[PDB]
């Protein structure tokens, strides 16, 4: 077979309901090198003085109105890639009507009915297009339910603009597409950069350019150049590029790109191809629309040949073949991906989820392995008691005095211990100390050395620096303590005997962290990583952050669903095997991330495959770990909310981060959770795993009953001297089936498939299509047999009851049967239907039943059928009914319902 | 007027729907002194050796199986208060039938239609059995739902029986209803008395009688009588009591008295009277009911004879006005009541509520004040850190083995410390000292001393006294110390600066409980509360109960809806500050229980009126002010789980009790929580003042309508000269609005009405009524006339077409402007009606517009309508709504809607 490459039909959805989002900012170490083109403006910019910067950009100081930034939208274009833009409606409804089924299902239907028979093929095309704006109208609306959703959770850029439009402008919060280039903004830390910006102004603005540079250590910024020679566009200290994170500091700079226009945007190579590679989603979604053509291919031929050479009009044949094969065509496969996720998408809406994409849903019904971190997910971050000790062991309110003064003049990223010291410290001593020191200048958390510092003075002739971190990076550097209120030296038997004492206060689940501080005299230069040496330990603050409540019950029920919960923290062992032990959760051996920086990458996933509490982990260590994880069938989620988690989102399946969190973990994750809770996404996941089971029965059984009456009326030909059913009746009947359907993704779900994870396999849909198909067949066959014989059938001057007759059975069929497929079980007694599947299928039986009855069934070549067919239309019906029931044991046995 | 007891038509619903269970097991203190027959048996059975007692009661030591229990149950009765039996189905629908109003119907229709007017009596007596069935029909199945719903939280009683109907026997958990006598339980600490028992064997039980005694000390209860003399029926120690608790220890008993038999049952002269004063919602029904009954006689009789007088034909004209006033009835009270709640009930049993009577709803909707204790609910029951330090602070091993030996041995209720403890405590030092010490004795929780004791000893030589409890109690008794490893004397400086060390403690949210050891020789003697006395004290356990994480963000909640939420603990002052501080709650000052003790009535009312947090408190206590917050128009409801809140609970106007509390506690209480949370106990109280706002409105609505229809006949008569309407149409019209109504329960609630406290006042329904009455009497003199001149039934022998139209209109009227004054809001933009209610309003419309065209409509004397009629109806119910909408807004200025 192969000719993949000549089959066209398939229609794929836009890149924006399904993959992931082609921009998380860092991508991959690119190979080009850029073009050379951009890397002169670039360097321009970053040198062309900020005076003549305004008319270049024709921006000013106070900001852009609305006239102003409408234009420069207008002139540039959008702050979005070019595969985010949505499609027109009017070109959404021309591509979906434009498929070749329709256009062909026209052509051969005015070509059967040209000549003296009109409104014969006016009503086939009328009817056609019905479908066709039906399909339209679905997809429109679950897409725009979609995006949406998706534009609920996206960055915001704070801008000054034009409040009152007479010029008192402001600031506010607009999510990143609007930045137009020339448009002035503000940054603080945990913002990322959302284009490229030309610094007006900076204090200690330090930015993560991990993500392009490759280097992991924060680079300064200021206003104007302080490095010597350009020429290395990305290195520039005034310039800052889309897709980087501000570590701490604050700024004031200026957009000079937007869109592709910036520097990931087509320097990075994302413009250029990178679209060769699908997922496993659009992989399994090509899978079964290769199926299903295959399966026309296959079917819809034959059927043509047979009639044509049996009856010798070939283009009735033709129309009346590809109106059969209609009910398999991949055009509703667009509809089902996109209508029923979207309905669970906005459920999950109401329970505090938002989806970013669609197609995640699919893995977030499958995430058997959750990573997570445990404060914030296992413990509240909240502290309850702390207290400032030293290293005797006595209360010191020099430390907290220490701790304050660290805390409450750095700018980096709020941490819990800032907050609590922050409160904690009494008013009165809060505004001494804020009158007494002041800033100089800051060493941002490096995440390596894991040490901030802050270095204030209170005189123009000394400078104090103060740091505080993680107990052994402290102890690594300090020289000195305050010991019993005076400076003794730091001896070996005292960094014991703190160890010991520090390992006492671990045990209990209580976290370490110490303060140092040097004395220095006054020194213009500017203080960086190298001068945090010979400090002065002063004390340790011993801080707990309880367990929450929910998190027993929560893992206890994720662990019953079958997520194996694991935990990637980057904490003290003994402090992480005390949560683990409080919250339920085993914790067996705990790992040190030395011990995996020299393993094999074999070892390190067998390891993972049989450990789960990982302490002391550098973001590169939790990156390794979540992508050898997946190595055996096992698709593993990710949950953080940090600067360098980023990384450890894109490579696992699915990446979860908290709304409240740094904006680059919201921009690269997928699914966004609006509060740092594991019972919200354990029932997340729950509804996510029955909207997948709802799409999947959805696809089950409008292939399966389509291709039962694809063989129905195959095997019907060679005895009958007339078409079985005319192409409109077949229409009428597939598109009356089309809205019953409407309502399946609102069908209940059996607690039994969604008890595990769901592996979804395509191949599968073949099967249960070849077993459930030839049920309904068999019935059809006896339909026709009671039309040609009972009720005498027997010649074309009397084809067009026996139409009727079959029509009506069809439909109904296509209508009951549902109600005993979507099971494993037996239905209306141990499960049972949503209401509004029940409303569609009673609805769509009346207009079935009424149909040859009404009016237009002369016009629609329909006969009213005698009452003597009404007892035997029902005891067909009860027996496919019984006899599928009984049937699907087999099924069951032989190859299981999921 | 007066006359109130003339009137008895109003009636009242069955005294386990509403009104408090008449069983709290203490009531008051009693002044008849009991019969004396009944305390001459009880002697006896105390006295009565164990060998016969066997054939007494007619019971083995094996158990009871079916057939006995059953017999047992057939001789004797069954365990439940006579008010509490439900009457039987028959008996429920005849007294549902036997109302005057029906009986008076059914007569005077007979009398009217005696002579030669067959078919048209006997049809009116069919309608109004089909209302009288209707009503019977909700009030069962509602009264059944609500009487399933208190089942469900009911205390247990451990039972052998017989489970495998061989003998094998075993032991069950069965409500206290099944509970015969002469059979054989075992209780243990925390479990209520279920009935009068014997006591067969006991372990150190202590049973609280304070209920019936009045003596807040436990009790001893033996096997074998040890007190000296008896002829005190209430102080023997060999008898327990029904509604007295078990404080400590294990026992075996058997039960000897059941039902109304039992001392509480009779002799404290509970089944004596005890039902002359009703409750606050009772008064209000019989208010409504009284309002009724007065309008009924106020209006029906000028009717009756307006139209004797002008139309000569009496008996006609009282079944004419009677079918007018059946819409006014006061039989439709109780199926509101009784049905309304009950919907309300189901859907606070999936918010994890349990509603033991509907009555409770309307207090739990107005609680605006709400006692609560801290542990449980502020803060998480299980404690995350705990340290066993010493005097001078270093970690002391003794002190926790102590406390293993104290909290292992002893029989009472669980402590959270116990808890912990005994998991902190290592596995191989646990079977140590169980294989060491053995138990000797035990002094149980008084409550007065706090102090827990527990005698063990490890040779027969010496015995070592260990106990615990709050630190001030434990040092008030204690005389040495274990302080660096040498017993020294307690001195006053050692007592300083223990008080200071525990205060830091304190302040920082760790209570602290000590432990205190002492030595005595091998003593055969029991000991006592005496021998507490010279205790060595060992060392403090510091322990930190973290808040829950969902505290704060429900009080956050609580206080928004209106809830003020005061605290009453019965510990430090100090941790009760920081805990509050720490969920948010503002505490203000604190007010001890030794202040209170001494203050007056009034001055404790306006302290507890303008304080928040209350510490250090006995239950007396705690009693009191919750007794004199309810002294100005507030609605004080406590939440209390111990053995002494029952007093609290039954004070305050509604008590709540979680699931997972003593017996006692969840008995007394009115309703039930599945879990102590805050957050469930708030989206409760949201869903309780959804279902009385929706009774209320269900109960304006049927008497507002109704009374605009009287008014609309009321001034017709005089100038026409035929019946308005006919009374089989009143009858169709009324049954086809209470089938409308029925979806009313189901209706949506504005938020605007539950934002706030809700105060019924049953006199705002009768000027409700009028301000909403007469707009229906304008449309339908507006209707009267379109029919006399319009259509021209002026004339007797036209008459029935004339009351065809206005019955169209009418019917369409009561169920229309429904959607129109279920609001203080404009209907159907600002806020719509659930779809229930919508469903029921299309039913009942298209029933009423169909009716004058159905084939019965001959039957029922009705005419069909022409179809000019049709617009001028339209225009009618256009305007009607209209000036309904437009005169809301005078009615909610002049008096307003809540
Ligand atoms: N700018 C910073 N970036 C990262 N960590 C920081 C920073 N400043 C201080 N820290 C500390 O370093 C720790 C590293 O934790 P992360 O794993 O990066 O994030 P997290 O949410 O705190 O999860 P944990 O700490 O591993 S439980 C933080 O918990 C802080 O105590
Ligand atoms: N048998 C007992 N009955 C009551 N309290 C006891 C008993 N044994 C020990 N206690 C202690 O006495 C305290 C009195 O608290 P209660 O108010 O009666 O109940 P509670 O649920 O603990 O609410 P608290 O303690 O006031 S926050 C308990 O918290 C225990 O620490
Ligand atoms: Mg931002
Ligand atoms: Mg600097
Ligand atoms: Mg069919
Ligand atoms: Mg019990
Ligand atoms: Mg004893
Ligand atoms: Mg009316």
């Amino acid at each position: 077979m192969f000719k993949e490459i000549f089959t066209r039909l398939i229609r794929h959805l836009p890149s924006r309901l399904v993959h992931r989002d082609p921009l998380p900012g860092a991508q991959q170490t690119v190979n080009t090198v850029v073009p050379p083109s951009l890397s002169a403006h670039c360097l321009k910019m970053a040198v062309m003085p900020e005076e003549e910067l305004w008319k270049t950009f024709d921006t000013h100081p106070e900001g852009l109105n609305q006239a102003e930034v409408e234009s420069a939208r207008e002139q540039h274009g959008e702050n979005k890639l070019p595969a985010q833009q949505p499609s027109p409606w009017w070109v959404h409804l021309w591509v979906c009507y434009r498929n070749p089924f329709n256009i062909l299902l026209t052509i051969l239907g005015a070509i059967s009915y040209a000549t003296e028979d009109l409104f014969a093929a006016g009503v086939i095309a009328l009817m056609v297009a019905i479908s066709t704006l039906l399909n339209f109208i679905q997809e429109a609306r679950s897409t725009k339910a979609a995006d949406a959703l998706k534009a609920m959770v996206s960055n915001t850029a704070t801008v000054l603009r034009v409040i009152n439009d007479k010029g008192e402008n402001g600031w506010l919060e607009i999510p990143i597409d609007q930045l137009v280039p020339g448009d002035i903004i503000k940054l603080a830390a945990g913002d990322m950069i959302p284009a490229d910006l030309r610094i007006l102004q900076a204090r200690d603005l330090f930015v993560a350019q991990a993500s392009l540079t490759g280097e992991s250590l924060p680079v300064e910024k200021a206003a104007t150049t302080r490095q010597p020679e350009h020429s290395n566009p990305l290195e520039c200290d005034t310039l800052c590029f889309m897709g980087t994170t501000v570590v701490s500091g604050t700024a004031q700079a200026m957009v000079i790109a937007t869109g592709a226009n910036t520097w990931f945007g087509q320097l990075a190579g994302r413009v250029s191809e990178q679209e060769s590679e699908p997922n496993a989603f659009q992989q399994g979604i090509s899978r079964v629309s290769m199926l299903l053509i295959r399966f026309m291919l296959v079917m819809a031929p034959v059927v043509l040949l047979i009639n044509g050479y049996t009856k010798g009009d070939w283009w009735e044949a033709a129309l009346f073949a590809l109106s059969v094969a209609v009910g398999l065509t991949p055009e509703m496969l667009p509809m089902i991906v996109t209508s029923t996720l979207a309905r669970g998408a906005v459920k999950l809406s109401k329970q505090k989820v938002i989806v970013k994409h669609l197609d995640a849903i699919q893995n977030f019904g499958a995430m058997d392995i959750l990573c997570t971190d445990k404060t914030g997910t296992l413990t509240q971050d909240k502290i309850v008691l702390e207290n400032h000790t030293d290293i005797s062991g006595k209360t010191s309110e020099r430390v907290l005095h220490s701790a304050w003064l660290n805390s409450h003049y750095q700018t980096g990223l709020k941490n819990l211990l800032d907050t609590a010291v922050l409160e904690g410290t009494d008013e009165e001593s809060a505004r001494s100390l804020a009158s007494r020191w002041q800033k100089i200048d800051e060493i941002p958390f490096d995440f390596e050395r894991r040490r901030m510092s802050v270095v204030v003075a209170e005189n123009t002739e000394h400078h104090q620096l103060v740091c505080k971190g993680a107990l052994q990076e402290i102890l690594n550097v300090c020289s000195q303590v305050r010991h019993n209120g005076e400076i003794v030296p730091l001896d070996d038997i005292m960094l014991r005997k703190i160890k010991r004492v520090t390992d006492t206060l671990n045990r209990q689940g209580l976290r370490v962290v110490a303060v140092a501080t040097k004395y220095l005299p006054a020194r213009e230069g500017d203080y960086q990583r190298a001068d945090e040496s010979d400090l002065i330990l002063e004390g340790y603050i011993a801080f707990l952050d309880p367990p929450k409540e929910t998190t027993a019950p929560a893992l206890k029920a994720l662990k019953a669903s079958g997520i194996t919960v694991k935990i990637l923290t980057g904490d003290s062992e003994l402090v992480a095997a005390k949560v683990c032990h409080e919250v339920g959760l085993d914790a067996g051996e705990v790992v040190i991330g030395s011990d995996i920086e020299t393993l094999s990458d074999d070892e390190l996933a067998n390891l993972a495959q049989r450990t789960t509490l990982f302490a002391r982990l550098t973001p590169m260590h939790k990156e390794r770990i979540v992508t050898l994880l997946k190595r055996e069938g096992h698709v593993v989620g990710f949950m953080g909310d940090g600067i360098n988690d980023a990384p450890a989102l894109r490579a696992a399946d699915i990446g979860i981060s908290v709304d409240g969190a740094v904006d680059i973990a919201r921009e690269a994750a997928d699914i966004i959770l609006l509060e740092k809770s594991l019972m919200v996404l354990e029932e997340g996941v729950i509804e996510g795993r029955r909207t997948f089971a709802n799409m999947l029965k959805y696809i089950k059984m409008t292939a399966s009953s389509n291709f039962g009456n694809v063989f129905s009326v195959l095997v019907a030909s060679a005895f009958l001297p007339f078409l079985p059913m005319l192409p409109l009746h077949l229409l009428i009947q597939n598109l009356l089936y089309d809205v019953s359907q409407v309502a399946i993704p609102f069908d209940n779900v059996d607690d039994e498939q969604i008890q595990k994870p769901q592996r979804w396999n395509p191949a599968d849909l073949g099967r249960f299509m070849i077993f459930f198909g030839p049920i309904s067949s068999i019935f059809d066959i006896l339909t026709f047999c009671l039309m040609w014989w009972v009720f005498h059938a027997n010649t074309p001057e009397t084809q067009t009851l026996f139409q009727s007759g079959w029509f009506v059975v069809g439909l109904l069929s296509q209508t009951l049967i549902v109600h005993m497929i979507r099971t494993r079980r037996v239905p209306f007694i141990q499960s049972c239907a949503s209401w509004p599947l029940m409303i569609m299928t009673v609805i769509v039986m009346i207009v079935g039943i009424a149909l040859p009855f009404s009016p237009l069934a002369s016009y629609l070549q329909l006969q009213a059928l005698p009452l003597s067919y009404f007892p035997w239309l029902v005891a067909i019906l009860a027996g496919y009914m019984t006899l599928t029931q009984l049937v699907k044991g087999f099924y069951s046995r032989r190859y299981g319902w999921q």
